[PDB]
């Protein structure tokens, strides 16, 4: 089909990209970075995240694949030595596809901006104290005071979510997970503390109490938003599709990354 | 229909039970604690757990309801003043039912014992050091050294799971959560640390490394098992059914219990 | 003696300041905000922190006292109704003084800036990834990757240190405590995780690995420092002196603030 | 002087013991396991703990030394290849000694038992729910509900204390640290959560609320105590003395054990 390859930019990943293109030249494949059906990422998980966001409006027409030239990644989970075998099997096609859930972030102002996250979306203040009211399906759940909040996808749970104490969720679970950053808890101010895992169709709404300016991240992207009335989280209707060419279980990927490999 | 009522035993809960029975006597209801279709628990969540385990072989033919005479419970979530209104609506029937997932524990010896948990199942040693190999879907994930492990249901996540750092999961998610108790982590011994959330059909197997005697809890029940070859966790095929007579969202129940009420 | 009074600025604290000044006018007291020997703070702990930093070059010649017009503070630990009794006992003098340790932060460039902290000093990146090498008494201890680090005084342990998982230390202990913010731990990157408590004369040095720009906070003050070669932490030789006019134990102050009052 | 050597019992440690004894036979040394002045432990930290407790009534007349035949220990911190050099320098004497603080546990009944701990002392229930009132210097601080409590020495902070979230304290600090095991925190029951670090002369008292039977551990020893009225913790007046024959900083020992070696 049509395909394209993004590279981290170092000479290891560029030279690997050129060899795969040359290998693809021996099959019924067309290089097209406008409307590809296969997107190959060569580098690390950061390279994969840029590839995902480069094409986030054609997600249902694309199967992603990642090659790690550095350490093993959770998205770039195939080694460079497998590139030739990867070229042949992608060209023959007829592979199976797997889908991971995504997170939808809505930012409203007094003007509504929506973002798609593969890992997580975080909210911090623009300098002063961070205070928001946390609303779950229209019921006021808590007044959070602290550094910030993080809403993670299942496959994002091994990233910033993990460093904040969140649970690791198998990506077949259509859910999102909210974790706290350095919350203040005393006799006056009370947060839940524990991570919270929300199913599909649950809406988590953040509403300002005083300051209306927040630094909002979506994966790598981080923008200062001004005059926001609401931050809105829910599991996206859209999913990311991975080209699957062998068995590499998520829990094995967790073992290889954090226990030993 | 047929119904029965269990009481914590104090005079507040016994006298409330007698008044509901007398109130039920004005309707087409039959008291039967052998084959009831409605099980009413009056006391706390512990009273509810005993009622659940008393009838865990007729789970698909029973709708449970709980009344808290002490503080608000996550299962006994209706107040005693609502008993009269509860009697009338149960008698008329035509209520909606909600279902929560359950945890299945299998203990094998050298002789296989299965248990159903509404909250969680924990494993500790019988005295000496607790060491098990943790196997996820037949792949060896980690060698756990510490005090013990805890596998929780979604509705159990607000109980022992919460005290161990686990996430709170909405009970509509068919999953189970594994949390660590005081794990040893150094250069030699490595555990994942983070809680792990497993979907249906994932099997988590604990296998002894040296000692074969473990103290295993299932909700309130705690038995010392000897000569065990494997402890096996998975989401049960069976579910507990609750009689639903108004809207009391899980996240509101979490708010009322941990934030303020 | 000479004395001065700072107020949070609201009319509750200003009117309380004027009444204490008028009450002081009936004794051998002189209002002097240039070289006072008694510094009275009326407001909250933030008002007290500004008073401490306003006079941090005359620390050995000043006894501080704090009045909380809002909720109970750890430094402003006397209620407004005690102001009249406070005026009379300060004027008579002959009170006992208590001393708390302080934290010394040294920032070197390629140009060396020293700061005194009553609560804590934190280090974060100026945007990108935060990576520093952590050196303890000239031995390289770890390479920290994460959001940032926090070094707390004993009396600061109930503030940001507590929200990060740090221990609460009784202020009679001459020490400082280092806590991590959202550290990354996998097979490649390893931090200690646990808070670290250092005695006097131990020097904790942070050294950049790549980026040389850091956002450094000292209590409330937060400055972006550029071209820094080293951040240096140690227990200060200087201490803050409190005028003590009755028994209010630190652990009781902890109980009143976090358990119930 | 007089000396003795304890061995873990495996043939590696026994054969090393015999060679050191033979090496000691070439100097003015006497083997005496009744009144030694040097106690050599060959094995692991567990072997060292037994040696410490074997002679805990002659602590001020003994300098301890530990040899690790397995992995590096925090007390057995010298390798077997250094045994010959260790023999020669102990025989010549004139070494420097270092001292670590110890923890004193007092158990009173309705009959008072005192124990000395090098690592920590823990308290759990004998089966049912664990509830104690926590009293600090005669002020009631909290009502703890959970699995148990752990009071650690400074050098014990790298052991069970670390697994419970406690801070690592440099052993030159005369203090003790209290950490919680799986505490219950909701609207009704409140604990401090954070570890607590207490200086010398602070007394931490545990008092039963209902059940009077507790499983109390002191390092390796674990005894079920019945009819206890109070558990009493404070920094001991006694200290353990180590023979110091080169520089091996505590923080380097922490680095080698948890970061990499
Ligand atoms: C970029 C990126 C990224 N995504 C991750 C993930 N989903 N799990 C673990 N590590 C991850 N990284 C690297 C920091
Ligand atoms: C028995 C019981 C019980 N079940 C609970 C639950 N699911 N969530 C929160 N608290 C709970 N309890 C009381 C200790
Ligand atoms: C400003 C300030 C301040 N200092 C504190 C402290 N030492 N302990 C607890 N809370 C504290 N605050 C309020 C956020
Ligand atoms: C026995 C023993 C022992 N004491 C220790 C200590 N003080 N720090 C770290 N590990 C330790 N161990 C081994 C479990």
């Amino acid at each position: 089909m049509k395909y394209m390859i993004t590279s981290k930019g170092d000479e290891k990943s560029d030279l690997l990209r050129l060899n795969m293109i040359a290998g693809f030249g021996e099959y019924d494949m067309e290089y097209d970075d406008v409307e590809p059906e296969i997107v190959i990422s060569i580098g690390g998980d950061g390279t994969f995240l840029s590839a995902f966001h480069q094409y986030e409006e054609r997600l249902d027409e694309i199967a992603f694949i990642g090659i790690h030239t550095g350490h093993l990644g959770f998205y770039a989970d195939w080694r460079p030595a497998e590139a030739d075998k990867l070229v042949k099997l992608l060209a023959k096609g007829e592979y199976q596809k797997v889908s991971y859930p995504l997170l939808k972030t809505t930012v409203k102002y007094g003007k509504e901006a929506t973002y798609l996250a593969l890992n997580e979306s975080t909210v911090k203040s623009s300098g002063g104290p961070f205070v928001v009211d946390v609303v779950i399906n229209d019921i006021h759940f808590e007044r959070f005071r602290g550094d910030g909040l993080c809403m993670s996808t299942p496959s994002g749970t091994t990233a910033y979510n993990k460093s904040l104490g969140g649970a690791l969720m198998h990506p077949s679970i259509e859910a999102m997970q909210l974790t706290e950053m350095a919350s203040i808890n005393n006799r006056v101010y009370r947060t839940i503390g524990s991570p919270l895992v929300f199913p599909k169709h649950h809406v988590v709404s953040l509403q300002p109490v005083n300051d209306k300016d927040f630094q909002i991240s979506v994966d790598h992207l981080s923008i200062l938003h001004r005059d926001v009335q609401e931050i809105r989280y829910e599991v996206s209707a859209k999913k990311i599709h991975f080209a699957r060419f062998r068995s590499f279980p998520f829990w094995r990927r967790v073992h290889d990354s954090f226990i030993e490999d």
